[PDB]
This record gives C-alpha cells, structure tokens and sequence, in this order.
C-alpha cells in the first residue's frame, strides 16, 4: 500500500496520491468517489481549479474518516487566504492537508510576501501544512532566513530527463519533502521508449510509467500521477510490489546530463 511520509510539521503524507484530472466539474464527485474506492487517500485538486465543490460532497459521503484524508490544493495565478478560504467553502472542510502556492515571480518581489501569507494561513488554521513550488536554493533559503518557516513541501518538475539536483539534495538535507510535477515528463520526450526505463520494466513485469512512478517513490518523492481511465488509476495505484535495483535506479538517473 502506500506509504506515509514524514512531514517537517509533524503531520504525514501518502507518498503517491490521486490528482483530480480532465474532469468537468459535475463529475467530478463520481471521479474521486472512484479514486478513494480504488484505494486513494490523498487526493490533490490543483488541476481543477477551484471547482472543488465535486470534490466535497464525494468526501462527504464517502464514509471515511478526516484523519484518513489527505486533501491538497494550489493556488494557482494577497490573496492565498481568500483563496484558500473559498476552497474550504466548497470542499465543506475546516482545513486541507497541504496548501502551496505559485512560482516565484521573474521580478522575485513578493515570493518572501507570499511566505509570509502562508505562514499566517497556517496560524488561521485553513491549512494542516504549507508548502511551495519551483522554489529554487536561493527562494528556500530566503524565505527561511526571512521567516524562519521551512517549507513542509516544495513541489518541482521532475523527471527522468529533469532531476533539479540541487534542490532535491538541498531538500534531503533541510527536511523537505519534494513532489515530482510532471513526473512523467508530460508527453514532452520517448520516456517510456528510453532503454532504462523498458528494462526496469521488462524486469519487474511492470509498464514503463509504473517503472519510473517507482523510480520517484523509491527516490522519497511525492507524487500524483494524473489519472483520468480506471485502468490507469488502478495500475498507478500498484507500484508498491516492486523495486528497482540500486543498479536500475543508477541507470535512470543517468538520464539527465
Ligand atoms: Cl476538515
Ligand atoms: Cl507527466
Ligand atoms: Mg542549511
Ligand atoms: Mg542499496
């Protein structure tokens, strides 16, 4: 099954979760109604945008406990606290779980701003944990030094191709947590065609995206592999009965230059 990781703030978080995707909003509530019965618990509505009402009432009625959920949500384009609180509103809860909120600014005049925001939006309890994403060494570490808050997340592209080594190991050494966006490159290169990942595959009896879905997990990334067919929220669902070598590990990474 899926496995909790530690968060910096003392709460935990399903290492693989199911990201609402290509879902109009009146069905959105079949759609993670199907992830949660598929197993899913952490669910992330980013993708969504806002349209979040769908979301609530499949939680709602779906019978499991809060402390069992893991809600994570984005702020996409002052004004995370009325976002945020607008979201609580249609997904009927007190709090998610994880909320992060854009890339830093070309002009870089506001990111520490924002921070500091979410760092009250914490306080104000609309939110269990905060986070960032595209955050580079030099953002992590002002916004640190600014607000002596580290982020519990800190969401990046990544892939195969495209590791941000350097945010990940600074990331391991400061206790935050990374969650790979675009894991699978976004249709962007043959990463499914690439030989690494088709022998990881061919060896584990697995499909080459859940070769490199465990590739992230074993790296201790968090991901949400944005599913739309049942099939495919099933078989990213099934990547915890394997594991890569330390040598089919190797071979992947070396996929970047
Ligand atoms: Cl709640
Ligand atoms: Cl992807
Ligand atoms: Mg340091
Ligand atoms: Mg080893």
């Amino acid at each position: 099954t899926v496995p909790s990781i530690v968060l910096n703030d003392g709460n935990s978080i399903p290492q693989l979760g199911y990201g609402v995707f290509k879902v109009p909003p009146a069905d959105t509530q079949r759609a993670v109604e199907e992830a949660l019965e598929v197993g899913y618990r952490h669910i992330d509505t980013a993708a969504i945008y806002g349209n979040e009402e769908g979301v609530g009432a499949a939680i709602a009625a779906s019978g499991i406990a809060r402390d069992d959920l893991f809600i994570t949500t984005k702020l996409w384009n002052d004004e995370p606290a009325a976002a945020i609180a607008e979201s609580l509103a249609k997904l009927a809860l007190d709090q998610v779980d994880l909320y992060l909120v854009h890339w830093p600014t070309p002009a870089a005049d506001n990111y520490v701003h924002a921070w500091e925001k979410m760092i009250e939006l914490r306080a104000a309890g609309l939110t269990r944990s905060i986070g960032v994403s595209n955050h580079l060494v030099p953002h992590l570490e002002r916004i640190v030094a600014a607000t002596g808050v580290v982020p519990a997340v800190n969401q990046i592209e990544l892939h195969p191709a495209y590791q941000q080594r350097e945010i990940t190991d600074w990331a391991a050494a400061h206790d935050v947590k990374i969650e790979s966006w675009g894991p699978l490159g976004q249709g962007k290169y043959d990463l499914f065609g690439a030989e690494p990942v088709t022998a990881a595959a061919a060896a584990h009896g697995k499909t080459p995206a859940q070769a490199v879905l465990r590739w992230h997990l074993q790296k201790g990334f968090v991901v949400f592999p944005k599913s739309v067919r049942r099939e495919r929220l099933e078989e990213n669902l099934d990547v915890f009965d394997f594991d890569l070598t330390d040598t089919e590990i190797a071979a992947i990474d070396a996929m970047d230059p």
